[PDB]
C-alpha cells in the first residue's frame, strides 16, 4: 500500500455523498421542488388564459456525476436539476421565463431567487438550483439556458447554448472502473479542501464545476501493479500531488489595467458548450489567494510522502482537509 492510502480511502468514505440514483433523500427533496413548480405554474398561467407549459426534468451537477460531498456543519446540500420547458426560446425573455419558475415557488420553503444561471429555492440545510432551458425541438435544435437577472441589461439577458448532459458524459467517460473511482475521489478531496479553507469568503471559493473541469483536463491516475500477484494498489496522495502541481503550472500572471498590476489566474474552459472559463467570476485577489492555498496544499502532499511517522504525515494533510482527515495517534 502507498503511503497514507488507508487514510485517504477512509477520508473519502467520510466525505462522500451517495449520488441521486443511490440516494432516496436527495431524490425526494428534488421531486418535492419539481412538484411545487408544476403546481405553482398552474397559478402563474391562470391569468394568461392557457395551460402552464410542461417541462422535462433531468439530474445535473455533482449528485448526477457521483462527485458529491457531504457539507461541513452549517453548510448546505446543493441539489442541481435541469428543467426543459416545452417553449420556443424566440417567443420568450429568459428572465421572463425564470420569473414563471420563481413565482411558481414563491410560497415553497424560505422562498426562491433568480440567479444569473438558475432559479434557487431554499430549504433548511439544502438549496435546489433549477437551470431553466427552452425546448430544443422548438428552438432550432439547440438546448439553451435562461441567463440574466431581473436587474440585468438586455445584453446580459440571453438564451445561451448549454450542454449539461455532454459535460456529465465527459466526466463519466474520461476513465473507467477503479481509475474513474480515483478521479472521483480526488474531485471530492478538493471539494472538502475548498469547504474547509474557503469558509471566510464564500465568493472566493473555487466552484465545484471548476474543480471538476480542472480534473477533466489534468487529472492522471496513480497506481502500481505488484510484479508477483499483479494486485493493483492506488496512490491517491501521489495522484493529488501531480494534479495540484499541474493546476499550479497552469496559473498565468495576467495584467489588470484598472489596478495596474498582475494577478495569477487559472483559466479552466468547459470542454462542452458554452466553453466558458468557469473561474471567470473569481477576482484577481481571490485568484492570488487560491494559488497560495493550492501551493500550501501541494507542499503538505509532498510533506506526507517524507514524514515517515504516519501521525506526522496525516496531521500535515488534516491541516488542509480538516477534522475528518484521519490522524493516527503516535
Ligand atoms: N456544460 C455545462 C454547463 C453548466 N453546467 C451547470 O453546472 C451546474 C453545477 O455546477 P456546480 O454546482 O458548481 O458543480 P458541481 O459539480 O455540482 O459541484 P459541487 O459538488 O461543488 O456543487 C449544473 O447544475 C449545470 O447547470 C453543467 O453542468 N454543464
Ligand atoms: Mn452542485
Ligand atoms: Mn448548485
Amino acid at each position: 500500500m502507498a503511503p497514507v492510502q488507508k487514510q485517504f480511502r477512509e477520508f473519502h468514505d467520510r466525505i462522500k455523498l451517495a449520488q441521486y440514483d443511490e440516494n432516496q433523500t436527495l431524490r425526494d427533496e428534488r421531486d418535492a421542488v419539481l412538484t411545487a413548480v408544476r403546481e405553482g405554474l398552474k397559478k402563474v398561467f391562470a391569468d394568461r388564459g392557457e395551460a402552464a407549459p410542461t417541462f422535462t426534468p433531468f439530474n445535473q451537477g455533482s449528485y448526477a456525476m457521483n462527485t458529491g460531498v457531504k457539507p461541513l456543519e452549517g453548510g448546505e446540500y446543493d441539489i442541481d436539476v435541469g428543467i426543459i420547458l416545452n417553449i420556443a426560446k424566440d417567443d420568450h425573455d429568459p428572465v421572463e421565463v425564470k420569473k414563471w419558475i420563481r413565482d411558481a415557488l414563491k410560497d415553497y420553503g424560505n422562498g426562491a431567487e433568480i440567479r444569473r444561471s438558475c432559479v434557487t429555492v431554499f430549504k433548511p440545510g439544502y438549496h435546489v438550483d433549477l437551470a431553466v432551458y427552452a425546448d430544443p425541438e422548438l428552438s432550432g435544435g439547440t438546448l439553451c439556458i435562461a441567463k440574466g437577472k431581473e436587474n440585468s441589461g438586455d445584453e446580459h439577458r440571453l438564451w445561451q447554448i448549454s450542454d449539461p448532459q455532454g459535460f456529465q458524459d465527459r466526466i463519466a467517460s474520461k476513465l473507467s472502473g477503479d481509475d474513474a473511482a480515483q478521479f472521483r475521489r480526488c474531485i471530492r478531496y478538493l471539494k472538502r479542501w475548498r469547504d474547509f479553507r474557503f469558509s471566510s469568503d464564500g465568493n472566493a471559493a473555487p466552484l465545484g464545476i471548476g474543480l471538476t473541469a480542472a480534473a477533466y483536463w489534468w487529472f492522471q491516475v496513480s497506481k502500481r501493479t505488484d510484479p508477483v500477484s499483479q494486485n493493483v494498489t492506488y496512490d491517491d496522495r501521489d495522484a493529488l500531488e501531480q494534479f495540484v502541481q499541474t493546476m499550479l503550472d497552469n496559473f498565468h500572471d495576467t495584467w489588470d489595467s484598472k489596478d495596474q498590476r498582475s494577478y495569477p489566474r487559472l483559466t479552466v474552459e468547459l470542454p462542452v458548450q458554452p466553453y466558458n472559463d468557469v473561474f471567470e467570476k473569481m477576482t484577481g485577489m481571490q485568484m492570488e489567494s487560491f494559488k497560495s492555498k493550492l501551493q500550501a496544499l501541494l507542499n503538505a502532499l509532498k510533506t506526507a510522502k517524507s514524514r515517515l511517522e504516519l501521525h506526522d504525515a496525516c496531521k500535515a494533510l488534516a491541516d488542509h482537509f480538516g477534522s475528518e482527515f484521519p490522524v493516527p495517534e503516535k
